[PDB]
């Protein structure tokens, strides 16, 4: 029927019809399109106090509760998608990793070299997607496959 992980789903609110991807948790109403030995991400990641190391060059400790940086994660998608802001931008500004000196690119990386979720969800997206809140023992990570 559908590419890899997307299903269908009912909207609550409008009663119409999306699409939920239940490997990069990503959702959206247009109907998706159509593996590489490698890809190319970009990811912002918001930390909390119980990611593996809860400390990130933002913050010394980083005290926030998983479920305050998963309404941090929320809000940067939404400022995303309406354009508002650029991902390269959030980011730069705001990801607990330190590629976000490098606007979030991790560049290419392979299947084994990541933590798994983070991995799965970066194969599963196509060149030019984006994920929802993806998790893994360091944070919430939002990925932009880029290659
Ligand atoms: O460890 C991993 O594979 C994934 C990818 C990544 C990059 C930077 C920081 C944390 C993180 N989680």
């Amino acid at each position: 029927k559908l590419p890899p992980g997307w299903e269908k789903a009912m909207s609550r609110s409008s009663g119409r019809v999306y699409y939920f991807n239940h490997i990069t948790n990503a959702s959206q109403w247009e109907r998706p399109s159509g593996e590489p030995a490698r890809v190319r991400c970009s990811h912002l990641l918001v930390k909390h106090s119980q990611s593996r190391r809860p400390s990130s060059w933002r913050q010394e400790k980083i005290t926030r509760t998983k479920e305050e940086a998963l309404e941090l994660i929320n809000g940067y998608i939404q400022k995303i998608k309406s354009g508002e802001e650029d991902f390269e931008s959030l980011a730069s500004q705001f990801s607990d990793c330190s590629s976000a000196k490098a606007r979030g690119d991790l560049g290419a990386f392979s299947r084994g070299q990541m933590q798994k979720p983070f991995e799965d969800a970066s194969f599963a997206l196509r060149t030019g997607e984006m994920s929802g809140p993806v998790f893994t023992d360091s944070g919430i990570h939002i990925i932009l496959r880029t290659e």
